RNA sequence: AAAAAAAAA
RNA sequence: AAAAAAAAA
């Protein structure tokens, strides 16, 4: 109840985000969708992205 | 808790697509999807191995889908 | 329960944070919210950080 | 399930795997049992493996 | 799931044992358990800081108990 | 049920173990208890072990 | 398989 | 904060 608001305005909005993985690796991309434990995250492909493997997920724009 | 990921792994499945999955430690898989279950994949190269999703950051396919 | 009260007063008291990351990373900024799983680390951004990520909590200067 | 069944064939047919941990280290040994949390990992010793720690359970050979 | 744990951490509370508490990392954190509950521990040493148990490989008690 | 009568035999028989911790750090000592979290290890001091931050469990002897 | 880097925005 | 070492019994 701040993790779905905050990834549905990614979402909606379009924003691009860099997603930190628990290994300092980025990844750069758009939130596709989501559901409790994945992220899809669109760029020159849609990957699924394993939550429990994200430290953070940083806006490009507030 | 479901709802995407069973769609997403199904599509590869079926369709036999080409995946990367890359490790919590940064080691790259390649294969394909032989099956999968709540918590692991069978991926299916020269040996078909299992891999712990807990294990797994990303599932990348090689072709759009 | 100990994280929630101890999250909301680094909230409403908007102290500086440390939030260190279970691989190093040091991360600067104030808690502007969190839920069960969340925590949303204010600083020239709101990014969403998880607390599976998260090693420990750092007041910058103590609470009162 | 997918789990059990092909931890059980790798049993049965006392294959010997590959177990790779999550920070790289591969142990070489033979399934002698698992349950929902551990793998009793058998070479020189019988040990117990924690499935968390657990990155890939390869065999060294097809299963049949 | 309680029986170890919890009569484990409140002794070293009650007590006021120095503790280091080794991070799944390596950090070694040192302080007094201040309070704890299910998922966090409190660590006083110059500040009181949350440690979170997921992160936490060991407590490791200064003086013997 | 593979993991109670397993650490269970090693608090017994008092037997000395090697926990391999996920970060590669070996702890020698014997098992004094456990509950469903953590294992307690004594040597020259007890310390409790998360489980979570346990790879193996080696026996010294079979 | 480093009895363990108060910690690589 | 290495778009990522088929993998340091």
């Amino acid at each position: 109840s701040l993790q779905d608001p905050f990834l549905n305005a990614l979402r909606r909005e379009r924003v691009p985000v860099s997603i930190y993985l628990v290994n300092g690796i980025k990844l750069q991309g758009q939130i596709e969708s989501f559901d409790q434990f994945v992220i899809l995250l669109k760029n020159t492909v849609s990957q699924m992205v394993y939550k429990h493997a994200i430290s953070t997920v940083v806006p490009s724009r507030p």
